[PDB]
This record gives C-alpha cells, sequence and structure tokens, in this order.
C-alpha cells in the first residue's frame, strides 16, 4: 500500500532577510509591560523564540514561494517545462481567488499542461501536498511535481504590535496576542518525481493521518495534540512499520520549545534526532517541515538509507506522519 | 486491440449528492434601484445586470452564516441521499472559495460539526470555480486505490459581504467608471452550497460512475479575476476571450483522453460566468443548448459550488437517466479549464 515509485528530486528553502529579535519586541512592549505588571519574558524564556525573520515590504506569499521554487528546480536540475503539477500549501495566501499556486505558476512560466491548485490545512498542508502529488505521480499522470509554500507574517506583527501598545489594551486577551509573535517568515519548495526518472533520489513512502476535529472550536492544544499523535503513531506502526528507535530523523513542526520537549518526552524520542529552528526563525507554519528537511540536506546530515519521519500536529486538530528513505 | 485506461478513474462512484439554495432573494431590480443614481452619473442606460449579464436574481444567507455552516448543511443532506452515517467517511475535502479562517481548515470545522471519526482525513482545496472537481479527483485517487470506502466533498459559498461592500463602493458619489466596471461582476455572484458523497463502486453498484478527465491552464492570465472576502475585480472581456481559447485546447485533450464528441454527450454541466459567456461557449463548441441547464438567471454564479449544485438539481428534477454521459466543464480564474465525465 505504500508508494513504490515516488521520489524527491529537489528541495530548497528561503530564509527571510530581516531579523526581529524578541529583545527588540520586548523593548517596544516594555511600557505596556510595566502597566499590568507583566515582569516576565514569555517569548524568550518560555516559548524559547529569541528571533524571527521578516520579509521586505510588499513581499507576497506567492513571491516567497516563487523564490523557493526556482531554487528547488535548480536543486533538481530540471526546467519548469517538466513540471506537470504545482500545489501551493501555505497558510498565507495572496487572494481567495485565484489560487496562490496559479500566481506562482505564472511567475515561473509553467506549460499549458500544468495543473495547479492550493491546499490549506494549517501546519500540515505541505505533507498533504506531498501525498496528493505522490498519488498523481504513482498513477502516471505527471512526471514531476512542485510543492511550494511561502509564509508571510509582516502584517501580523505590524497590526498586533500596534494593537498591544495602545492605551486601552487589556490583559486577559492580550496574552493571546503574544502567540502571533511566535510566527516567522520563510519559504520552501520540493520537486517530486517518478522514481525511474531519478535513481538514487530519496524515496517518499507516504504516511498516515488521524484527526480530532472535535477540538476545532494553546495549553489545551499541547495535551490533546500529544494524545492525537499517540493515536497516529499507533497507526504508523501498522502501515509504516515504524518503531521510534529505527527512525534516523524526526522532522517535526514546531509551535514552541515547551511543545517540542513534551513531544520528545512523550514518545521517548532521542532529542538529537530532532532538529529545531524555532529559536531563530519562530513558527513557519506548514513550511516548517520542508524548511527543516532542506536544512538537514544542505548540512550533509542525511545519508543514503536514513529513515526520516515527517510529522506535525496541526490546528483541527490533525496529525499526519510520513516516511522518506534518503 | 488491448488499450489502457487513459488514466481515467476506475470503480469510483457518486453515492450521494445534495445542494442548498440560500433563503433570501435579492433581485437585480432592487440592485438597479440602488445603483440608479450612479448609472445616471456614468451615463449607463442599459440594464447591465438583467439584460447584459443575464442575472435577474441571486440568493443570500443571513449575515452570520459562515462558509462552514452552509457546507455542513449540504453535507448532512448528501449523507442522507447516500444513506450512510458520518462514521463511514474517511476523507472530507472542502473546496469553497469562501473561507472561515486562514487556519484551521474550513474542512476541519465542517468535520467537527458533522462528528467525523478519528480516521477521517481532512483539508481544504482552493482553485477558484474548479475546486469541486479537483476535490472529486483527489478523493477518486484514494477511492480507486481502496484506501478509503467513502469521501465527502463539500462547498459552502457566502457572497453576503461582497454584495454589501461592493454596493457601498459602487454607490459612492465619487466612484470612477473604471472601478465601477472593475467590480460589476461581483454583482453576478450568488450564495449556495453543495456536497457529494463518493464511494468505491463495489459498495454502490447502481450509483453513477465518475471517470475523471483533463485540465489545461493559461496561468499567464492569473490577474484577470482577483477576489477577497469583500471585493472581486474582474476583467470580463479578457476572461471571455482567453477563456474560450483555453477551453478549445482543453476540448482537444478531452477528445483524446475521454473520447468526447459533443453530440454523444447527454448533458453538459457548465460553470457559468454570465449568459453571454455561456452562449459564446456553447456556440464555439457546437453544443446543443437544450443539453445545458442554467440556474444563473435566478441564482447567479456560485463559484466552485455551481457545477455540483446544477448536477444535484438535474438529479432532483429527474432529468438524468441510467447510461447518460454527463460532461462537467468549467473555466476558472487562473486561468484553468477542466473537463470531466460522469456516467449516470
Amino acid at each position: 500500500m505504500l508508494f513504490q515509485n515516488v521520489s524527491i528530486a529537489g528541495l530548497a528553502h528561503i530564509d527571510a532577510p530581516h531579523t526581529l529579535t524578541s529583545k527588540e519586541i520586548n523593548e517596544r512592549l516594555q511600557p505596556t509591560y510595566d502597566r499590568l505588571g507583566i515582569k516576565t519574558d514569555v517569548l524568550g524564556d518560555v516559548a524559547g523564540i529569541h528571533a524571527r525573520r521578516l520579509w521586505d515590504q510588499d513581499v507576497q506569499a506567492s513571491d516567497a514561494a516563487t523564490q523557493a521554487a526556482r531554487k528547488a528546480l535548480i536543486d533538481a536540475n530540471i526546467g519548469i517545462e517538466k513540471i506537470g503539477l504545482l500545489i501551493n500549501t501555505s497558510v498565507s495566501r495572496d487572494y481567495l481567488e485565484p489560487s496562490t499556486a496559479s500566481i506562482v505558476s505564472g511567475n515561473l512560466g509553467v506549460s499549458d499542461h500544468c495543473m495547479t491548485f492550493d491546499v490549506a490545512n494549517a501546519c500540515l498542508a505541505f505533507i498533504n501536498g506531498m501525498d496528493i502529488a505522490a498519488r498523481m505521480l504513482e498513477r502516471g499522470e505527471i512526471d514531476y511535481a512542485l510543492v511550494v509554500d511561502g509564509e508571510t507574517a509582516n502584517l501580523v506583527y505590524e497590526k498586533t504590535l500596534e494593537r498591544m501598545t495602545s492605551p486601552d489594551v487589556t490583559e486577559e486577551e492580550f496574552r493571546n496576542e503574544l502567540a502571533a509573535l511566535t510566527l516567522g517568515c520563510g519559504a520552501a519548495a520540493m520537486v517530486m518525481a517518478r522514481s525511474e526518472l531519478v535513481p538514487d533520489a530519496p524515496r517518499y513512502k507516504g504516511g498516515v493521518t488521524r484527526s480530532a476535529t472535535e477540538w476545532n472550536k494553546t495549553r489545551l492544544l499541547l495535551i490533546e495534540g500529544i494524545k492525537l499523535a499517540q493515536k497516529t503513531f499507533v497507526a504508523a506502526k501498522q502501515v509504516l512499520g515504524w518503531a521510534v528507535e529505527e527512525l534516523d530523523q524526526f522532522v517535526i513542526h514546531q509551535v514552541s520549545r515547551p511543545h517540542t520537549a513534551a513531544f520528545v518526552k512523550s514518545f521517548g524520542i532521542d532529542p538529537a534526532k530532532v532538529m529545531t529552528i524555532f529559536g531563530e526563525h519562530g513558527n513557519i507554519g506548514p513550511a516548517s517541515v520542508p524548511i527543516v528537511l532542506s536544512k538537514l540536506k544542505e548540512l550533509g546530515r542525511l545519508k543514503k538509507g536514513d529513515r526520516i519521519a515527517l510529522l506535525g500536529i496541526g490546528s483541527g486538530l490533525n496529525c499526519s506522519m510520513a516516511e522518506v528513505v534518503w
């Protein structure tokens, strides 16, 4: 039942150019801190986010996704004319209509045969996009697919910071405004291909999903997320043949340091097998997983035969887990 | 001579289908009364809604109805039509242009409302007016492989906000001719919802079969129609011209892979942008207008829900017979054109 002929031909990520440190955020919030007596560095000391990146002004999700896509095409050594499917998986989107994917595709110059659309599913959508493309590849509908994802948070910082520093601002809800201050900009793209076209490329096996949509209505997210992941890992054991000790890397979405630690603790996972970029980049939504995988690749951390788990707990709640064999 | 499948879907069926008509009628007559001072200032003497676009009314929800609410209503009805419980659903895809939130997915909200099981996979697909077909295709690939038994594809569209804000903008004493023309097509949209239960054919032997189909694109035209929650700007002239061109390419592909010849199809379920756009389309391809049901005159353009709403209305009217070959066709902002077949 697992995918037999689906590979990863190319992968890339883009780090956004402007740094906004939590120290800087705090300095701006200090007056509002002194009111309401906050006296605690939630971002730096609790969430463990010390910085995030922002794009230049007027960079759209499509722009960021396009930048990542160009780099992933180079990584795959293929021209855009080969791409038969382009899926955009980002939370950030240019418009409701048309798809952000169509705009990225127009920027790249895809052929008139190229099928495009957006998939949206909180921080899990890139994994969903990979599965969707894998099924088309497997059936022989296309030879190469792009899965792209650009996230923008400039506007959310501008508005939230502006809001939080107003004289009328009250606390109880304000504490929830801090959550948006864990988001970061970044982009990633992956070229997937039929395996007979790219021997020796990493193989995508597919995965499993379990949901708890009864919770679609942060402290709560943590516990219920781990409960859900436990269900999903049980499923993974059966369809993927997973055993924690047998996996070489866990590439996981990152909400915060506490959430990641609780996860590692719960599954008895070796923390050395869990790369994290949240400290410097914050939460890049559904782009997080492929950005981390790309960083692992560029750092030479991945060796032929490594078993790599891709996973996340997303708003929904949903939990998806998938395997790549490098 | 042994031949392949052309990669069309095998053993994928439509177990159930439903639509919801939104409750409140807004007539083009009332809209024109509101716009009359602006028409007069701009020298507009023709009824550009009723006579040119060909829309006489559209339906709206209440202000507090979200896309997920409308989608949920359609889904409950589709389950009844398929005579199955929500526990049988292994995939739920939401395909609407309208969206509750950036996150989580509208699909997750509908799923929570319906009470899907913990095995249910859910996500949104967005692709302007073609997304319902994309969702059917995505579900079909899983059903054909036997990964799931049943899937829901759901779509609720809410145009209340775009009507409210567009009418305000278009009645400004200062609105320009250019912006009035830019936003006019928003007054051809309508509210409504649809849902479809798809299934492995072995579970529903007598149900209609879904074959899938073909897509062609012209993404250099991605700027032609841009829409958000409260505004849609549309180059109607170029949509028509470039749309027809794209559809001609797609029809060539349809002939190749679906073996289509227009006279051999029994029904064409065509997404509608406007009466003249549809007339040009039908004329361009020599389609028999009697094989084209339209609801645009009284419901307007319901985006990606349009095709399944019209299919549901056809089923309910008793217009569809066993063996009927039904073409599902649309040109969506992108630009994209998709053509697919259902055998009743």
